[PDB]
């Protein structure tokens, strides 16, 4: 919170930062959650070029409490540091008591906006089948826990959700949909055995929203990957495809805005499962099959489904952690996914998709 100690910490974990003084020094917090105090860092353009500083800016990252941030334990830091290393994260600076500096990345978050723009959609899913072969094409420690994080995260939040005293939603049954989180998994665990390259288990982001692709224009680049772990693959598009519809930058109450109508269309859904399975594959990318497209979108239609139960449980639990100082509806926003889980659910049966699911 202190400007002055952000300052002087940069100056002294900063490599020829050292020639600057605090007065050389611009602090500015950018916006995020508040698992997160992330600051840009940056020393002055007037000084910077005097004195020929290279590395202008640097993200200051603050981590935020432990068990109040009840989301990630300490593998965020493992975890994110094998990514820093095959350049896939913003490469890792230097650490402090209480936090982190990171490389800054120049330029802008993707905009809802862009998610409309054809190019754009072709280089995120080229971005993410590159990204996607990385548990097969390089070693990841072999520790780490390889169970499916839509597991995890489901179990984990659902379990915290449990434990909270009379929620009074609107149409008021938390525990209807506690029940359902027990009943996706059960079917998960039988759907995702069917040989399909959507089940394919690979390291994944787990929370691809566009607000987490940063636009340099010299590339696409990934960030926050404090929830990243193994997933079915089909799990990080599908909460792309889902986040078509989620505007975060709205300035207003409820500060979202839920546009159904804009889900990414039928057509441009073929060419990203095109464009990904053209990296995925990399090799004999000749299993554009149709039969295989329309088999993707359906495993990715069937992840949706659970998604919408994984984030809902979130924003209860970050409704309850921000309870009375608050600008983003967590409940509104949870309502909405429940909601979405509802539709999803329903549209899924009207195609017999999800069978012997006990409704
Ligand atoms: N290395 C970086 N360089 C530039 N901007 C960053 C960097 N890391 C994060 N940001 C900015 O911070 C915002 C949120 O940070 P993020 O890591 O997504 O935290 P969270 O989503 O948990 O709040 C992003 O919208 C992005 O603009
Ligand atoms: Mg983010
Ligand atoms: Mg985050």
């Amino acid at each position: 919170t202190d400007p002055l100690y952000i300052k002087k910490i940069c100056l002294e974990k900063v490599h020829d930062w050292s020639r600057c003084n605090e007065d050389d020094v611009c602090v500015n917090q950018i916006l995020s959650g508040l698992t997160n105090q992330l600051f840009e860092v940056s020393i002055k353009e007037d000084t910077a070029i005097e004195y020929r500083i290279t590395r202008r800016h640097v993200l200051f990252r603050i981590y935020g409490k432990d068990v109040d941030a009840l989301y990630n334990p300490l593998s965020e830091f493992e975890v994110y540091k094998t990514m820093s290393k095959y350049r896939i994260a913003p490469l890792l600076l230097n650490t402090f008591d209480g936090g982190r500096i990171e490389e800054w990345l120049y330029g802008d978050p993707l905009s809802i906006d862009d998610l409309k723009n054809k190019s754009i959609l072709v280089g995120i899913a080229n971005v993410l089948g590159k990204f996607h072969t990385l548990s097969r094409k390089r070693h990841l420690p072999e520790h780490w826990d390889k169970t499916p994080c839509v597991f995890k995260m489901m179990d984990r939040w659902r379990l915290a959700v449990s434990n909270y005293k009379n929620l009074d939603k609107v149409t008021l049954d938390i525990n209807k949909y506690i029940q359902e989180s027990h009943k996706f998994l059960k079917f998960i665990k039988i759907y995702t055995q069917i040989e399909n390259i959507a089940n394919d288990i690979v390291f994944c982001h787990n929370d691809l929203q566009e607000n987490n692709i940063m636009n340099t224009n010299k590339c696409l680049r990934l960030i926050d990957f404090e929830y990243s772990g193994y997933n079915f693959l089909s799990a990080d598009i599908a909460n792309f495809f889902i986040e078509t519809t989620i505007d975060y930058s709205y300035n207003a109450y409820p500060f979202f805005i839920i546009n159904k109508k804009n889900y990414i269309s039928y057509e441009s859904r073929i060419l990203f499962v095109t464009t990904y399975l053209s990296k995925y594959l990399d090799d004999s990318t000749a299993a554009s099959d149709q039969d295989i497209i329309d088999q993707f979108l359906e495993a990715i239609e069937v992840q949706a489904l659970g998604l919408h139960l994984i984030w809902a449980f979130w924003s209860i639990i970050r409704g309850y952690q921000t309870k009375s100082y608050n600008e983003f509806d967590f409940f509104l926003y949870a309502k909405e996914r429940l909601k979405m889980y509802d539709e999803q659910k329903q549209y899924l049966m009207s195609k017999n998709i999800i069978k012997d699911y006990d409704d």
